[PDB]
C-alpha cells in the first residue's frame, strides 16, 4: 500500500491528565490555545500525508469538526473504555501498511513526518526516571533486537512509530491470531511488535531529547504552557 498515512490513537479516557480530561478528550486538550492533535495532523499534511485515520471514543463527538477541517476520517472504538488500545489498532488493522501510528498525548517540538520512509521505525527520545514505559534493544545497525520493560532509563517507545507493508503484514496475522485466541483485551497494540519481535524487522530513529514532549499528568501540561509561553 505505497500510500504513506497516518493512524493517530485518541479514544482512551486520559484518566491520568486529570482534570484535564473531565470534559475534553485528552487529544483535544489545548496547548497554546491550540488542540494537541491539531499540531500533529498539520504536521503531516505539511509533508503531504493527507490519509489520515483518527480512532476516537471518549467525547467522540468534540472529533467531529476535523472532518471538515483537515479531511480526516474518523473511526469510532465503542471498546475504549473496556479493551486496552490493541482494539484502537485492530478496527483498522488494515490500514496498517506505510501507516504513522501516533499517540495523540504528546506535543511534538519537531516534526519528524516524512513520506519517504522505507522500513518500519520507532522515532525515539532517550528518558530517564522512567516509569512503565518500553524501552528499545538494538545496536550499530539500529535494528531493533528486543522491546523490554526492565529499566528506568533508556530509549522508550515514544508514541511515533511507521510501519512498512511487509511488517504490517505480519502483525495483522498476530492481531487476528491474539483477537481470536481469547488473550487480547488488556494488550497494548505494541504487545504486537514486542511479543513478537524475533520476526519483525524495526528499526530506530533516534529523536533528540526534546522533539516529542509527553503529557502524562496536568503536571506535564503546565509545565509545557509555560515552555510554549
Amino acid at each position: 500500500e505505497i500510500r504513506v498515512k497516518a493512524i493517530i490513537l485518541a479514544a482512551g479516557l486520559g484518566t491520568r491528565l486529570r482534570p484535564l480530561t473531565e470534559n475534553t478528550p485528552k487529544a483535544l486538550v489545548q496547548v497554546n490555545q491550540k488542540p494537541l492533535i491539531e499540531y500533529q495532523i498539520e504536521f503531516l499534511k505539511e509533508k503531504g500525508i493527507n490519509d489520515i485515520i483518527i480512532i476516537v471514543g471518549y467525547l467522540k463527538e468534540q472529533f467531529d469538526y476535523l472532518k471538515e477541517k483537515y479531511g480526516v476520517r474518523l473511526v469510532f472504538n465503542d471498546k475504549y473504555a473496556d479493551y486496552n488500545n490493541f482494539y484502537s489498532l485492530y478496527l483498522v488493522k488494515e490500514e496498517l501498511a506505510n501507516s504513522y501510528v501516533i499517540d495523540a498525548d504528546n506535543y511534538l517540538f519537531k516534526n519528524m513526518f516524512r513520506n519517504d520512509l522505507t522500513r518500519s521505525t520507532y522515532f525515539s527520545v532517550y528518558r530517564e526516571d522512567c516509569t512503565n514505559e518500553w524501552f528499545l534493544v538494538y545496536g550499530d545497525d539500529y535494528k531493533v533486537q528486543d522491546i523490554i520493560v526492565d529499566s528506568k532509563a533508556g530509549r522508550i517507545l515514544s508514541g511515533v512509530s511507521f510501519w512498512d507493508a511487509p511488517t504490517a503484514e505480519k502483525i495483522v496475522s498476530f492481531i487476528d491470531k491474539a483477537y481470536v485466541s481469547g488473550e487480547f483485551v488488556d494488550l497494548y497494540w505494541d504487545n504486537m511488535v514486542k511479543d513478537n519481535i524475533k520476526e519483525l524487522d524495526v528499526y530506530v530513529e533516534e529523536l533528540e531529547g526534546n522533539s516529542i514532549y509527553e503529557i502524562d499528568s496536568v503536571q506535564d501540561y503546565r509545565k509545557l504552557e509555560e515552555i510554549l509561553k
